């Protein structure tokens, strides 16, 4: 339908410019015959998810790298892709005029956009909020009579989530995570800093905090929104650090284990929300496998834990094998899910870099690495930020795939958006990762999955400056002859029958 309007801000690639009357968009999906493939291509040079078609042929004319689909080798099924509806994201979206708001949400959620099916929802305030608050700030309300949703939920997040669901290509799953409890439940009586829940698992503080999870779920249910999952705490390890500047609530893995076993699991299980899934950790990958061992080797905790939620800060190293790989080997029946990613966080990096091809590559590279190590979904942080990386009540420090300029009723879609879209648009829930064998050593990142209807999807990322001649083989169909240009990403799709 509508092409990217490119704008350069001096970085390695362009953003695509959207406003109240224009945004780039796709036509409805259209299914070419067996023996034809579809290719979507983005490039640092400015191509943005451009569609082309070609033959899958009986003969094989390439003599370079071969990637062979191995459909009989089955790995994990995919839950989904999305991002976080923080206060900051919501403030930014709602700063646009209604037509521009609709074009932004369609970009993320519709079939005319990139088909997101996950939204992460903070339970009250975090750093990406313009003030500190929880849902129960009235002290010593252990029964949570005065628990309530503020305007950040009722006016900003909830209406936006409704509108996202309405435009959604696919059913969307909501995931909730708390940063801090009420400060009267905390050892340090503060929203941030080194402090945990008061007392010990099983006690009044621990029971009220678990009840707060149910009150939250009740409150959202009254606004006709239901959750797929909750995490046991956002980044529990953060609340163990002296001076931690952002809302937090510290748990050791042992404290998390015991809170889940004694309070949170039993409380959720005894509620009307017993079908909500509980994810543990929700923290950096270098905490694994140790946290998984602590929590999941205790049957009393393990029985309430559906999965392990992981974060990563993409500017940092964290070898996937020793963390994700080992966790899967030790606990092969507990799903791994990536619940937050971000980029730009080092002191010297600009928070927002409009058109950074590098940051797009960091996104797609991380998704590929996650899918190659058993992870069933991948969730961005803020859906949108302002050009400074805000608002954040502490400090702006990370980027976002959509940047809003309210002064101009415009938003920019960063390379990150299209790199995420190369996966999110083309990997519906219930797609399954399958074998894809590289015939020789190479500089590409690639992953193959099979849609629920049996059709193939392959993503090929080239983070090098050099074009790579490539043949993709599907045993049931033939040979797809192609080229992965330097600094490109492609998604190939095809019927197998
Ligand atoms: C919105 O963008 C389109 C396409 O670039 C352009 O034709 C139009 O001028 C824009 N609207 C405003 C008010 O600048």
């Amino acid at each position: 339908a509508r092409p990217c309007i490119p704008k350069s801000f001096g970085y390695s690639s362009v953003v695509c410019v959207c406003n109240a009357t224009y945004c780039d968009s796709f036509d409805p999906p259209t299914f070419p015959a067996l023996g034809t493939f579809s290719r979507y291509e983005s490039t640092r040079s400015g191509r943005r998810m451009e569609l082309s078609m070609g033959p899958i042929q009986a003969n094989h004319t390439g003599t370079g790298l071969l990637l062979t689909l191995q459909p009989e080798q089955k790995f994990q099924k995919v839950k989904g892709f999305g991002g976080a509806m923080t206060d900051a994201a919501a403030l930014n979206i709602l700063a646009l005029s209604p037509p521009a708001q609709n074009l932004l949400l369609k970009s993320y959620f519709s079939e005319e956009g990139i088909g997101y099916n996950i939204i992460r929802v903070p339970m009250a305030s975090c750093d990406f909020s313009i003030r500190t608050y929880t849902y129960a700030d009235t002290p010593d309300d252990f029964q949570l009579h005065n628990f309530s949703l503020p305007e950040e939920d009722t006016k900003l997040k909830i209406p936006l989530i409704h509108r996202a669901l309405q435009l959604a290509q696919r059913p969307v799953s909501l995931l909730a995570s708390p940063w801090t409890s009420p400060t009267w439940l905390k050892t340090n009586g503060a929203v941030n800093g080194k402090g945990s829940l008061k007392g010990q698992p099983g006690d009044i503080y621990h029971q009220t905090w678990a009840r707060y999870f149910v009150k939250f779920l009740d409150a959202y249910a009254e606004h006709k929104l239901q959750f797929w999952a909750v995490t046991a705490e956002n980044e529990p390890s953060a609340g163990l650090l002296s001076g931690y500047p952002f809302q937090c609530l510290g748990f050791t893995p042992e404290h998390q284990r015991d809170f889940i076993a004694r309070d949170l699991g039993p409380t959720l299980a005894n509620s009307t929300h017993h079908n909500v899934r509980l994810l543990m950790l929700d923290d950096q990958r270098l905490l694994l496998p140790h946290w998984a061992k602590v929590v999941l080797t205790d049957p009393e905790a393990a029985k309430y834990v559906h999965g392990i939620a992981v974060h990563w800060y993409l500017d940092f190293l964290a070898p996937a094998k020793a963390t994700l790989g080992e966790t899967h080997r030790l606990f092969p029946n507990t799903m791994l899910f990536a619940s937050e990613a971000c980029v730009g966080s080092k002191f010297w990096e600009q928070s927002v870099r409009l058109g950074s091809w590098d940051r797009g590559m960091q996104y797609s590279h991380s998704i590929i690495t996650n899918l190659l190590y058993h992870v069933v979904g991948w969730t961005d942080w803020n859906l949108a930020l302002n050009p400074e990386g805000g608002p954040n009540w502490v400090r702006n420090f990370v980027d976002s795939p959509i940047i809003v300029d309210i002064t101009k009723d415009t938003f920019y879609k960063q390379p990150m958006f299209y790199h995420l879209g190369h996966f999110s648009k083309f990997i519906p829930e219930g797609s399954q990762r399958v074998g894809l064998v590289a015939s020789q050593k190479n500089d590409l990142d690639a992953v193959a999955l099979m849609h629920p209807d049996g059709s193939a999807v392959v993503v090929v990322l080239n983070r090098s400056s050099k074009d790579v001649p490539l043949t993709i083989k599907d045993p049931a169909v033939g040979f797809l002859e192609t080229i992965s240009p330097g600094y490109s990403i492609h998604t190939y799709l095809w019927h197998r029958q």
